[PDB]
Formats: C-alpha cells, structure tokens, sequence
C-alpha cells in the first residue's frame, strides 16, 4: 500500500476523511502516531517554523527538502501545500516529479499567482490566475506524473479573493475537468456559509476538500451532511508548539532554573523513542565490530 | 555590535550568562523575544526536529541551513553545537567559514569521533579524540576565522566517557591552550559532582560553560558560587514542542473537531506577527505599483 | 579589496572592462587565474551545467548555492545573472542579501516575467514587466542591500521582445533613475545597431553594459567609442567545455582506450593545482600531529 | 530497463564493459548520448568541478544533489564515487536510500577513513579500515537498499596505500563474502602489475572493476583476457572540459574579442539541444493558452 494509493482512497471515500498538518520530521512522526491517516504539509506552517513568511519566500526546493525529513519520518501520506505551483505548468511539473521521487502523495495547488499571500489576511490582493490556464498547469501535472496513485488537489480561492459563488463553481468545474483529484474550496468566513453554497451547486461532481479554520465551531458532522470528503487541521500543531515554547522560554528565563519546566515537558528519552535510536542500537549492535 | 562580539563578551563576563535552545527559526524569535541574550543550536533539538538522529545523519551543510533560518530571524547570537566538527581540521575550519558568513556567532566542538553519539545515553561507546589532534583541530578553527570575535567552545566528554578528572583537566587546558574561548565541561550525572570537581581543579585558566540537563535540581546560584561564566538550557523548547503537538494532535484526533485547541494556542495573528508578516505589508505598499 | 567595490569600480570606470563567464567553481578559479578582473554568472550556463533549461527550472538558492562554490573559488567580483529576480521585488531583496554573505559582488535583473525564456530564442513569447513595477522592484533592491557597494545593474529587454529604440530608452532611464548602478541594454541583432541607437541617446546617463553574443564582429573599439563601461563574453567556456568534453567522449568510446586523449587534456597534477591541494597539504603539515 | 539493473546486468556480464566519467548534467547527458552504457559519478571530478579537493569537504548531499541532476539528465546508470560512505555504516545506508530515491543505480565505497584523500596522490598517508568493520559496512547497505538490483560496489586501496597482493586479496574476499556486487581492485602503478597479480588469483570469485588512469597504455585487449569486467574512464571528460575552458579564456582575454573562440566552440542552439529545450517548447504549446 504506496501513500498514494492510501492518499488517492482517502479522497476517493464517500466517508469523510481526516488529515493533520505537520511541519517538519518531527511533528509528522507524531501526527503518524496518534492514528491520522494523513497528514497536510502546511505551506504556513512549514514557512513559519522557518522564520520567514507564507509568501514563497523559502525557494520551492527548500520547501521540498523540509518535506523530505517529512516523507521519511512517516509511513502515512502527506498531501504538500505547494501554493500556485511555485511558477508555471512548467515549475508545476518539475515540483511533482520532486515529490513522487520523496514519497510525498500529493501536492495542492491554487489558482492564485507567484508569489502568493496567506488566505487568511483581510484586505490584501488576492488576485486570481487565469482559470484556462491554471487548469492547463493542473492538467500538465497530472500528465507529468509516472505515479497513476499521485495526488493533485485543486484550490479555489475564489470565495478568499471576495468572488461569489458562479465564480468559484467555474473554476472548481474547470479544474475537475483539468483532472484534478479533488478540489479545495477555502473560504476565511466565520461560518460555513460559502462551503454550504458551493456543495449545494456542486452536485458531487468530485471529492471535495475543505479547512475549516476559521469557521471552526462548526459541527463537523455537518461537513458529512454535506457531503465533504476531507477535512483539514491546517495549523494547530505549529500554533500549540508556539504556546509551549513562548511559554516555556518565558519561565526558564525568569526562574533561570529548570525546575518549573521539567514536569510539564516530555522527557529526554521520550526524543530518542521519537527519532527511533533503539533502530539504530540495533544496527549498531549488528554492523559494528563487537570489540 | 555584532553577533560575535556579543557571544564573545558573554563567554569572557564574570557574570554568570544564559542561552536558550532553540531549533529553528520559529523558536530563535522565540528565545530572543523572551529576552535571551543568547541561543543554543543543539545538535540533538536541531536533528530531532528533521526526525532523525542525533548522531550526524543530517548532513553538515544542512545543519547549517537550518541554523543560517535561524540567524536570520534573531538579532542575539547563536553559538551552534557542531559535535566532533564534522571530520577532521579540515572540515572544522570549511564548517567555521560558513558559519560567519550566516552570522552564527560561535561553534561547539567535542572531542569524540565522527560520527558521535549522544551524551545523554547509557552504556555505549563514547570514544575519544587524541587529545593532541583534536586541540590542532581548535587551533585550526580558530586560525580561520575572519572575524576575531567568533567563538570556538571546546567540549570535554571525559566525564561522559567515564573517565576520572585528571583526564578532563588535561584535555581542557589542552584545548584552552589552544586557543579554545571557553571549555565546556559535560557530565551525566544527576548531581554537580563533576563541574564541581573540575571547577575546583581549573582554577579559573578560562571561561567554563556547562548543560544542566541532568543535574537541573542544582541551585543555580551554585553555579554561581562556582564561578561558571555560562549555563546552557539545552532542549526544553524542542521537548515542550512535543507535548504540545502530541497532546494537541490527540485531543483533535479523539475530538474530530478544532473546539478543544483553539483556546489553547496561540493564534493565526500571532504566527503572522512572529513572521513579521507586517513589515512586508509595509514594503509591499512601497515597492508595489499603488493600483 | 572588497569584491563588491571591486565590480562597483569597473562599472564606474571611463574604460571599457570586461567579464568572463563562469558557470561553477573550477571555471570561475580558471576565470580568475587567466586576469580577468570579472566574472558573469551566466544563468543560461549555470542551468545548463545542470542539465536543466535556463527557463528559472532549479530553484533560486539552487543557482545560489552553484555561485557561493563560485565565489568562493575567486577572489574577484561575480555579477549574477538573476534572470528577473525569481518573483517580486520581495523575492528579489531576498536574493540581494543572500548574495551578500555569500560574497557575490552584484545582481543583474531583467524586465521580463517570472518564469523567463532564454533571449537569443527566436519566435518565444518575451513579456516585459510593468516599468514601475520593475523600478519599484530595482529601489527595493537598491534600499535592502547592507553594503553599499554591491552593484544592482538593471537590463532592458525591449529589443529583445521586439520593441524599438524609444521603448529601450524609457525602460532604461526609469530604471536608472530607480538606482540601478548600470543598465544593460540587451540585443540578438546581427550588427550593433540596438546599441548604438541606444548609446547614442542615452546621453551617458549611467554606466552601460552589453553582450556581443550576437553581433561579435563588431570591433571592440568601436563599444569604446560608443562609450560602453563593460562587455560580457557569456557562454563560451560553457560552450567550448561542450565541446571537448564531447570529443573527449567519441574518441574514447571509439578506441576503449585512453591514449588518444591523455595527450590532448590538462593533466591530473593540473587538477590538483586547480582545486589547490597545495594548500591542503601545508595545512595538514600544521594541524595532524 | 531499470538504471540499477541496468548496472548489474553490466557488472555481471562476461564482457568488458565501459562506463565514462561524467560530473554535472550536463557531461552526463553527453555520456550518455555518445553511447555509453555507464556513467562513473567521480567524486575527484565532482569536487573539481565545486572548485573544492577531493577530501570530503562538500558534504554528502551536495554531493548527493550534483548527481541528482546527472541522474536526471540520463536514462543510463550512474555509479557514484561515494568515497568511503562519508562515515560509519550508517552513514553509507543513509547514503544507499537516498541515492536510490534519486534515480542513481550504485555506489562504490572505498576502505579508507572518513574524511579521505585522493588516490592519484604520493607519498600523501593513505590509512585503511578494519576489514570486518568495512565489510560490516558494506554488509549493511546490501540489507539496507529497497530495489535488490541497486549495486554495492566495494573498492579495494590496499595498493594505492603501498600494502601487498596478499592483503588486496583478503580485503577483497571479506567484502565481496559482505555482500558486494563487484570489487574494484584500484592501482596507481605504470603497469597492470596489480591487476595481472589480483585476478590471476581471484579465481573469478566475483565481478572485478578498474580504473586504468595510470597504466593507461595497457592494451584494452590485456583486461578482456584477464577477465575484468569492467573498466572506468575516470576524469577525461573533466580534464578536457578545464583544457577548453583555459584556452577559451585566453583566447579571448588577449584578442578582447571572440571572433577567434566563435568558430572552435559548440553553438548556443547546441546548448539548447543539450537542454533539451525541443521538449520545452512541445509543453508549452500544449499547457500554455
Ligand atoms: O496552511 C496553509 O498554508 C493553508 O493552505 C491554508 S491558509 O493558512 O492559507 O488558510
Ligand atoms: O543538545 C545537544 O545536542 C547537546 O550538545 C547536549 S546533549 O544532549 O548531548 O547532552
Ligand atoms: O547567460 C545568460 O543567461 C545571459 O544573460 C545572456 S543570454 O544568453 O540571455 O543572451
Ligand atoms: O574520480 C575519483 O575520485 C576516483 O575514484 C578515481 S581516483 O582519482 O581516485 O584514482
Ligand atoms: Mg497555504
Ligand atoms: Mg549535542
Ligand atoms: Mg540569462
Ligand atoms: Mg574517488
């Protein structure tokens, strides 16, 4: 069972499915442990644990490489917030050949243009790419790939750059016809207004994906409702590793003593089981001369 | 007053100093935010993050890239601990060149083998370099620099290998001797004992830095007593990071909804501040055709 | 002295300088070695040693990465041919500093769009970026950098594209009025006729810089005489590299032998002085006990 | 067929077969368009090339990227000189899966210690590993790779480094006993003294590599009858490309002009060609509007 395949039939599942952002080896390890069949590569999360902006700042291959301590560190698939592609059909193509080679399942694309903003900015250009031609880019990654399981999942940023329903419907249609394996819908509304409004007038025309981030109270059996095939947890880890880290820092520094911390923070050898050292005992009991 | 300078006076204070670990660059905006005058590149935090071994999986020039995100998002200086130097003189003096250029102030070597393994763990092969050889391979560092306030920390893990304390008092004047800035002195044990005996034999030939990890019920003031010029607090972000991400990713695993964590993390404004997502708002205004 | 000053001085010169093109480390030392005072950072050569089209395929901090081996190899000054800047002007200033620390004296961008095509193409599409736009995008370089002798040279594309001498001229003076340390005015022309409109207008504004690619007939003298502060000899030890490492390859696949080349190739030693190994071993002398 | 297969089928054959030197992309797509079957990923070339010594200053996935896009550029295989692994078994395991996600068909691991120096050199301290510890190592990455096809190539210096028949065939038999799909007997020798001396006792145990750089007058014909199955050509294609690149370099620095480099270097349309820049323009007149 590839994580293309496990990626692909996700999608493809009437029941709705569950993937949990990660942003570095680390974070995917544990996401892997705690059951989620997926996880979401960030394109925030992974830019912000770096320290510069969700705004292709990082070149495409550092993102990439990030993505690889990802890929290896876990046996479940990850699905990469690639942005718009990070250029062209053309960057496009190359990027997914970078990912099948990392055993990455699939990478996300949206119709915005290079370099993009974060979605979840108010008052900012969102300007849209030209929808024949963001559909040639996704048709030309899904004839690039050598994988049949690899993933493409289209996004609409209509509803974000303020565009109303006709608009986000056409491209999510052109797309889906482009060969897209799923399209994204997002929306920053505060409720679930433009995801009710695009699945009503989709007819399940394709699995359809979703973040919910910032209309989060809503129940999710709703999604199911709907008939929505895959959830996103798009940046929790990275916000909660913030709290913790602000926090922790902020009480090692006043105390100057680590008595306050060592409690609350897992311990030494709860790392070590993370990055798997019992593996490398074993092989070092076995490729190293005994004495 | 640049990175060096800074992590250079830091070393040679008889005032007792304090760096924080920090493993990317998220978290050295962190460090330097809470008020650190300094951070601690762990090896251990810095490979545990990208999910493989603290034992020189990654390779160097990656460990570098990790720690050239993280210069660039911190204004104090980073002293990075670089294990056994990544090879003989030859790569410790090419690894020190490319550290000044990405700013990083300082860099930690320890006399062990390539490839090393970690000080924390019990029972195993923790062998040493000759102690003429690796006091050349300082030397040869130090001879490289450009910059005159760059950091060579010599790491003795005499202790560590078992041996007594004429053993890590040879190899620390040696490394002294040869140029070293400060000598860091590394034990295991649970108590001071060690850095207590060292202290007591060094009579102050130079600035001594020292990991807690272990020994963390120790009264810091001892410390003090003692006459240490630095503490180093070695993991406690990356290991706050993972309960954090663990505990979140179960609770939204278990919960299948964002409910439970939204409360508890930080917010999707924070990251963007701690992007300085805003300073780009204020160059795109003024570097971008107004309409 | 400082590469940077040492490029921002040839681009200020009243002489007509010149830069070799390199496309990795050991070109960039051959380069340094034989006099030249510069060398061009060739994105067309770059992308080719790759394997990969000069179409901005490799990622930006790839061909960084290509150039820090490079500039590290030479103690003289490399401009980098940046194509347009790999994005916006944000993408830009980031790749300024980048380029800073790794000791790059300079930045060439072009007025074309992100992902750009080779410009000796014949019959390719070439958009040319908004002026403002692009100037705004040469300040915002100009502004970031951290030493103020790097050198930001901004490159006119009109004719290129197909556009004439009166468009040249607006994209140029905006540019250089945006900071740019020199302009380069492009042409595939068989002649040097683009240039000579072009320096004729131009009225010595700023420093021009050129590349004879196409139109290398043309005598040297008469650039001096149309007051060009620099010439850029861009791809031909990536092309004679071609061709010997072609010819080196038949001759050996043909004769499963080695004697028909060992004779007509630098030698092993020669290598060794090139990487300078000399160095190593009077270093290894000092530090191995 | 599979580049890893198409590797061991090569190393297994009862014929002498060939693989050429090749260090970046672009020299890796001429290989393979002049015909032959290999590629040997030379890390003396490779190093050259960055501008560094053949001493395991680049780190290991720059090495790891530089043969990424050589494998990208050629459907053929591409043996990498993966020195002695770049540090313990765990090292060369990391080493092994990576290079296999990359396209790449082998690697051949050397017994010195990490970090190396070049073969080719005298008088220069060439230390040799434990021989079960090397054969541990090698051990390990024929359990470690993922397509069984993958070969493991162990190299044998106990000549370069001034030791005995006697002790080359030892450190053979333990690594090939390991688990290596060949072993590479090296020599630095005017003659095949070495070689005659090693495969007369090998008995054909197993697939036998060489390196003639130094007895290169050594009729090809000599290797078949001794029964080596394969021999490397590896550094002309680097060494010629540095002997055009010295002359081109002159030439043009002296005449300033490049009417006398023009007509002895391939075109830029060749360049393209080499780009492959024809499947470019096919893509793009399929997804761009
Ligand atoms: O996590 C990301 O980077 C996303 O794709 C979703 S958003 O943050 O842009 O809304
Ligand atoms: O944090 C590290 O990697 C250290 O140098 C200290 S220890 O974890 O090795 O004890
Ligand atoms: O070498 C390049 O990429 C150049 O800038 C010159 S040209 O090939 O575009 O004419
Ligand atoms: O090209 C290399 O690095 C080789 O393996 C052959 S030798 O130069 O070491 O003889
Ligand atoms: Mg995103
Ligand atoms: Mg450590
Ligand atoms: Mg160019
Ligand atoms: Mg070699």
């Amino acid at each position: 069972v590839k994580k293309t395949t496990q990626l692909k039939q996700m999608l493809n599942s009437k029941d709705l499915e569950f993937i949990m952002e990660a942003h570095n080896g680390l974070s995917a390890r544990i996401v892997q442990e705690a059951g989620f069949k997926g996880i979401w590569g960030s394109g925030l999360s992974v830019s912000a644990q770096l320290g510069v902006r969700d705004s292709n700042e990082a070149s495409w291959t550092q993102v990439v490489e990030v993505l690889e301590f990802m890929s290896d560190a876990s046996d479940v698939p990850i699905l990469l917030d690639a942005d718009t592609g990070y250029g062209n059909f053309n960057n496009a193509r190359r990027l997914v050949r970078k990912l099948e080679d990392r055993g990455v399942a699939g990478a996300c694309l949206e119709d915005k243009l290079f370099p993009k903003t974060n979605s979840l900015h108010d008052g900012r250009a969102q300007p849209l790419a030209d929808i024949e031609e963001f559909a040639l880019k996704i048709k030309a990654c899904k004839d690039s790939q050598t994988d049949p399981d690899f993933c493409i999942v289209a996004r609409v940023e209509a509803f974000i750059a303020g565009w109303g329903l006709d608009e986000a419907l056409k491209r999510a249609e052109a797309y889906r016809n482009a060969g897209a394996d799923a399209i994204l819908m997002h929306s920053k509304k505060a409720d679930p207004s433009d995801i009710e409004a695009f699945m009503k007038a989709w007819n399940n025309q394709g699995p359809v994906v979703i973040v919910p981030t910032k209309y989060y109270k809503t129940p999710t059996d709703h999604f199911r409702d709907m008939g929505v095939s895959m959830v996103i947890w798009a940046n929790h880890n990275l916000r909660a590793s913030v709290s913790a880290i602000q926090q922790t820092t902020k009480q090692i520094y006043d105390d100057q003593s680590l008595v306050n911390v060592e409690d609350k923070i897992v311990s030494v050898k709860e790392i070590f089981r993370l990055q798997r050292d019992d593996e490398l005992v074993q092989a070092e009991d076995k490729y190293l001369p005994k004495n």
